[PDB]
């Protein structure tokens, strides 16, 4: 089941262009002592695009080496070629990962069955759990419902999803299709501003941006909500609700880096295609994080 | 300026997992046959996600043999990553290809501004002619017109843009703005059926998939356009209505490769996440290109 | 506050194109009998469009008549025009209605200041409770939460908004802005597949096309919410999502008025532009309704 | 056939809360003087929601006698229900309009049979030429081109359309499937923006706001294409460009009205729920009509 709760999909920080481990394994850090349940390491929130495979194998490791199993660590291995994304998979599952989180091919928009087919194939070469990630907005293509139900009921090692369609028709969907399909089937939040209403369709958790900065308040919000109080967890939700949106007005990473680097965790460098926030972002995350007691 | 008219964004046939360079040159002798002005090789209609690196080398080589210079050979080299990007862009150069086609970063959601940089650090790094791919439906990110324009303006080495946003205040504003900025920037459509509109615009031809089945049409509906026949152009494009919708009932190139097969020029094979075309897609592409004379 | 839970936009019955103030009655019964705890009359669902004044004045006497206030009877009464939205406020009150709904004007598109000076045109000149209705799939305009929020702020009169922009954010904003300018602004939901999620963020109800057909079904899913138990309230949700859907495979009140009919209710009339629910839609609505256990 | 070339969209003046002839008359003779071939009274452009009946049959009676039949004067007639939209049609005939334009039903959404019914009731009750308007921004339904082509097929007191839907693949479709059902079916762009391309689909002109404005212009527009210079044309709508935007940043007529009262043609007043136009409109279209020359 990997987790329920928060599993932060974690920054990849750089200093010259270089991998910054020391400044990672301060963020690493700061996400154990607040609770979180689960690290993403290398989603898209951590540039995965732009690390190569050395530095991956460098951030996974010491990532497991950090976190000394006290909570999983699920890597990133999706890509558009069923057989790159395996190698990747199985390059993750050599070095101790606790489970992979696999995006639907980005850009070559595959049929539904497509997706089944590059799942299964996934699914029948490894022991590793896999988290589907759905994320229409950035690959051009949505997993439907009924599909991801198709993969629960029949792929026994895909063990759950990362819903960031923010569609709340999608969202309700997938969390009852699939569940009945597999009871133990997860649906996680991909969207931090979705967290809550996932929660109420009965899902699990959030593999969340905005915990990079605010760990402990996401943990509350779906603590709050596990204990049974609903209208608690919604005035975690509706106090972070500047925050959750200010995280996106430019292209995640950009701002949260922009934020942990006005907190003092990494400098504020990113890799091509991406660039740094502009400034009228960071005078908007400085007061944000102000007002919210995290400056 | 690469060309004025068709250029076919080329499928790369497999047989039995593997390259079938035999089909693939057939391929290319009918579009050479038929009037075609370029061939963009490994372009997503080439399935460039799936074709590994020493089968991209042997394709673009065996290519560029095959054509002999008639006409201008362009490779598909973009991926969402600058620094990548670079090598493959270098990769090309060091063949011999005449261009290459640079896709805008995929499913990281670059700025405007890191598109922008991303174009200016390869293009200071080759002495190759760079054809920008606007297509937003696939990876996320549109480039602003305005964008595209800059681009233009400042950027020697980049040629012209492929633009298949479908929008035509998009395709009116980006042959207008770049052609402003810099009189001989070429822009061709990357959308079928918008090649007449975009002819209409100011535009200089079409990166066509249709044309790997029907080249003679497209290079017609072009020629008309050029030689002053408005509805001459027109008429072309609405015969060729039902063949340019039918190509796109599933996602390209799963109904193109299954045309070719239905005109015996290669096997209906496909690489995951790619899988071959629905029955249903099959009939209309029977009933289709008979309809079109091509089978 | 009119009411929390479910209010039924109730149907305008005809035959032989006239009102059928007969089979209206046997309907209100079933409402009232069924825990409804107000009705809507002259909604969309009412079909509003072709009802003409004499005829509103009927239905809506008869409608005040039947119930005996023992539930509000709240009167459509919005129009594109503000002067003759007040003269149609005007006409309700002056028949003793309990509230009137005013859809944002449709088809003009006014700004977010012409909406506000159009309900405060109708507030200040009415005792009557106004209950604001943003639909922008029919009327081409979205009330933004602030501008509802504005709305709650300055005028007295008006009592709520029924928010039927299915756009889960629109939901979480609409409720919290509105509710933290005046902590008694109602809320409730316009779409019956959003009512659970609009009970979650804080609203207060329904106003409902499904309850015409399961009324007992719809109070049951608020009721449930209000006692805490959020879980139970899910679960209808979930086993409603089939009629829920159906009811909107074609235009709405096309389905509920086959549904109606098949049930024994109501003639299955319309008038023009609207037309009965082709041969697959009562096909789909007979079984529905049959799994559901209303036929 | 009505017309071919630009039929202006003419606002409606109002003074002190009534209609202004005097402005208006200036307004008609402005469009005459400029070679307009024909004028559309009581669009949305005329703010025909908030004109009352005794200002609809004045403004529609006057037109007429200053026009003088010079130019058809066509009259805006569609409401949401066939009934009342035969009345308004009836009143049209009876003062002497050379034709009414009758958008699809808003805010109800009938389905394409409900269109045809509509259209179908009202052509067999008049003897009036009667154009569709589809604008699905505003009314929340898209006529199909299919739909188009059977009432063109069908119904012979229906003799065009104004396709004010602005996808190039409607418009490409509602000229071509039209003109095959019946080749002298008229088909007018209602955005000013398509005109261009609309022409170059094989369509009859515009019936525009721009003209409120800029009659000469549009006319040249047309006029330039309909003599075979697609590039004279092509640059008319390119400096014409930013007036077509300006005058929609706000909900038209907004800002047309602001643009008038500029030029000194027209009192800046609308009716509720319209409201002036921002200070921030104004300040652009004082630029860009100096700009144009217009001011
Ligand atoms: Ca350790
Ligand atoms: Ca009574």
């Amino acid at each position: 089941h990997m987790f329920r709760g928060v599993g932060t999909a974690i920054v990849t920080p750089f200093k010259n262009g270089e991998l910054d481990l020391e400044s990672y394994e301060r963020l690493v850090r700061y996400q154990l002592e607040n609770g979180v349940n689960a690290l993403i390491v290398l989603g898209t929130t951590g540039e995965s695009p732009t690390v190569n495979e050395d530095e991956r194998e460098k951030l996974v490791s010491r990532t497991l080496e950090i976190v000394d199993g006290k909570i999983p660590v699920i890597v990133g291995a999706g890509t558009n070629s069923t057989e790159k994304t395996l190698k990747l998979v199985k390059q993750a599952e050599k070095l101790g990962a606790n489970g992979v989180l696999v995006v639907t091919p980005y850009y070559n928009k595959p049929t539904q069955e497509g997706l089944y087919q590059h799942y299964k194939y996934i699914s029948e070469r490894t022991d590793l759990g896999i988290v589907v990630y759905n994320v229409p907005g950035r690959t051009g293509v949505n997993v439907l419902p009924e599909t991801a139900a198709r993969i629960a009921a029949d792929l026994k090692n895909v063990v759950g999803i990362k819903e960031a369609n923010p569609d709340i028709d999608q969202i309700d969907r997938t969390v009852s299709l699939t569940k009945q399909a597999r009871s133990d089937f997860m649906v996680w939040s991909g969207n931090d501003d979705r967290t809550f209403y996932l929660l109420c369709a009965g899902g699990d958790g959030v593999i969340s941006v905005v915990s990079n900065v605010a760990p402990k308040q996401m943990v509350e919000l779906c603590a709050e909500y596990f204990s049974g109080n609903l209208e608690k967890s919604r005035e975690v939700h509706r106090k972070l609700r500047p925050l959750m949106k200010a995280l996106f007005v430019e292209t995640n990473p950009i701002p949260v880096k922009a934020a942990l680097n006005l907190m003092g965790f990494i400098e504020n460098e990113l890799r091509l295609p991406l660039v740094p926030a502009s400034e009228k972002t960071v005078e908007l995350l400085r007061n944000v994080l102000k007002e919210s007691g995290l400056l």
